[PDB]
């Protein structure tokens, strides 16, 4: 299933993308409409195969241990859609991506944001439940903050060229949220409380750089 | 290294112990002073190779893949001393161990504690760090709270024997500690607020038991 939050990213000029986690392909048969040439990378054979039949390369393979079948400078963009807190090595990962990204080429990632009130207001409770989606999905081993996702693409010799931020509804949260940011200010506890517990997920897009 | 907050729960009286992740072995060659026989289970060959010369029998592997070469009820207890947190499918694991468990023996799990203030705070800071050693440990790939501890051994059909929780200095943070009581009150988040973020890890006994 496509975000719809990454396809409004994606440039109509790029000429050649990788999808990491690319399940089917539908996320790159859009792209492929701009006369783009997508690869994708997935690791469940079923998914996998569907996508053959949609992208111009798949591999089926683990991308934190495949050896990477591309060119150097290959790719304009390559995409972590809701993959990177999947991965047992993200920060690896990114590292290991960069040489095959253009001068000027970028990251397009989403990430989960771990300091979402829905996630903290259950800590708070004394829960840290797993489910079958969202935040706490049973199948996301890594956690992240927007600080820390700055500090992971920052560390890699990534630049942040842009964020957008996915909001859900937290109306409910609104009280709780005011409370706890009284907190945060009295006790001096970091900086952006208010402006990052009402993000669900963050849209980042890093370009190629040095440290 | 021994957690020395372990070693007190250990019978001397019990015959059979399994050690999962028993690193070197220095704990199961503290539990044999007793006469009990001890097999370790762990997954570095460094480590397996110094705990085969201390311990009964000695497995390198990864628990949660490897077939298990031992008897039906052979064990008095069956020991994850700072280990469920490293696995990915935990629950799996206190499932997968039971059969060798003798009839009224028991897991003994060392689990840390995401609620503590410890991670609390820097969270309302804006943090999720992953650190070298602690609560975040990066190897650290599932979170548990208290309730989230009791489901997993309860739902496994486990009944919980013993809780021990192990402290750490907290004095600074106790003001805002009572704070966010005020807030978890007012808000009806949860019960035992208090009683469970200045817990740094828990010590639970785990019965053999049926749903
Ligand atoms: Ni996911
Ligand atoms: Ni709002
Ligand atoms: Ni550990
Ligand atoms: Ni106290």
């Amino acid at each position: 299933a496509v975000n719809p939050n990454l396809l409004k990213h994606i440039k109509k000029e790029w000429k050649e993308v990788l999808d990491i986690g690319c399940s089917s392909g539908a996320l790159g048969a859009a792209i492929k409409e701009n006369g783009t040439r997508v690869s994708g990378i997935e690791a469940f054979p079923e998914a996998a195969e569907q996508a053959k039949e949609k992208l111009d390369h798949v591999v089926l393979g683990d991308i934190e241990t495949m050896d990477m079948p591309y060119e150097e400078e290959q790719f304009d963009c390559v995409i972590f859609g809701d993959v990177l807190e999947h991965l047992f090595d993200p920060w690896a990962v990114i590292e290991k991506v960069k040489p095959y990204i253009k001068q000027n080429g970028v990251i397009l990632a989403s990430i989960p944001n771990v300091s979402h009130i829905s996630v903290l207001a259950p800590l708070l409770a004394g829960n840290w439940t797993y489910t079958e989606y969202g935040l706490l999905d049973k199948t996301h081993i890594r956690f992240f903050t927007f600080n820390e996702m700055l500090r992971m693409f920052l560390k890699a010799g990534y630049s942040i060229s842009k964020v957008d931020r996915v909001y859900v509804d937290h109306k409910m949260y609104e009280p709780l949220i005011e409370e706890l940011y009284g907190i945060c200010k009295k006790y001096r506890l970091g900086s952006g409380f208010m402006a990052e517990t009402v993000v669900f997920q963050y849209i980042i897009e890093a370009e190629k750089s040095q440290l």
